[PDB]
């Protein structure tokens, strides 16, 4: 037996979408459970049949965005096209440009929660480690086929490149200064990846 | 020379703070700990600093300026790969010799507008410097004209900010600290001279 809950799942989804909307204008501290309940069309007691706190709502939101990026990247890893090397790295990076770039408010809220929440910190750290291991393995496969030279240890080169994308894409999304303009940040990272993976 | 301009108590306050941030964040440091390290009563502290946050901002002002003037010294008295290595190694060595203040300064960026503006100001200045050197290396024909120089400069300087911090904080993921400078030099040099 499997317990399908179309109605409970749909309302959970409306709470999550309500939170994501509110985060575009206000930090999580300025959002109340009543704002969440009212956005989701339920009473405030009813909210607690779906989440225990507004922090659990944000943790679920970050779960959703991080796993959407992870799954999109894994989808690329299992369906390799007949394409050039620059396009390979560009579509991989664009997974993160497009996923987090379409969820800017949740991304900003997650970064801010990284210092106060161990779950968020360990969530982000877990997925960075996996994406770095994946990058390292693609770098090594490019070395094995003779397409990239054996320079730095793959995992170290992978770590610095993925940390660059983290800092740089966030600076673009959050409109920080300094930042690369959002319309130019993909080309910028792709160039640095491709030159440093294939050059000596 | 590099001596803090105040008397011995101002030095003692700053060094006690820097020492204690080695194992505790600033919230776990009291004004009393700072005053005790300088040998003064608690109210006497406020003849030197208005708050313990002011002490951390002054310590980070010293680190950031020590970095900027070691780099401006490089600019006055000059192979391409080693030029970038010595410039990156200014930050590896400066912030690597103040890991406690660097890590406390990073945490204070979220809560202090002075700290965030301080960091953003010198990052802009350091990125402009990188961008000018890239432009001079293109005008003499040594580097290809690929990305806009200021945009390539920004990502590499943000790379270093986030990668050196991860090494110095022992984060996972991070590059081991004995290997971080070669890693960043290689990426800087391939991306600045590659087509
Ligand atoms: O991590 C990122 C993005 C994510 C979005 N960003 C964030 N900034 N703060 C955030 N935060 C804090 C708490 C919650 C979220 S997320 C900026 C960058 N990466 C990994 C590196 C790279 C991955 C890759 C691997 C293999 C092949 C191609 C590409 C592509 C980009």
């Amino acid at each position: 037996r499997r317990t399908a809950r179309p109605s409970g799942d749909d309302r959970e989804l409306a709470i999550l979408a309500t939170a994501e909307n509110l985060l575009e204008d206000r930090p999580l501290a300025d959002i109340s459970v009543d704002d969440l309940a009212k956005g989701a069309g339920i009473s405030r007691p009813t909210f607690y049949f779906y989440f225990p706190s507004k922090e659990a709502v944000l943790l679920t939101l970050l779960d959703r965005v991080v796993n959407q990026a992870d799954m999109a990247l894994q989808t690329l890893a299992e369906n390799p096209a007949d394409t050039d090397r620059e396009n390979m790295w560009r579509t991989g990076i664009n997974v993160f440009f497009e996923t987090f770039g379409s969820h800017k408010a949740v991304t900003r809220a997650g970064q801010a929660a990284r210092a106060t929440s161990v779950e968020v910190a360990e969530l982000w750290s877990t997925f960075m480690q996996k994406w770095i291991a994946y990058t390292a393995a693609v770098i090594d496969a490019e070395r094995d086929r003779g397409a990239a030279p054996r320079t730095l240890p793959a995992h170290e080169l992978a770590t610095a490149l993925n940390l660059m994308n983290e800092r740089t894409l966030f600076a673009s999304f959050a409109g920080e200064q300094p930042s690369v303009p959002e319309a130019r940040v993909l080309d910028t990272l792709v160039h640095i990846w491709v030159t440093s993976i294939y050059g000596e």
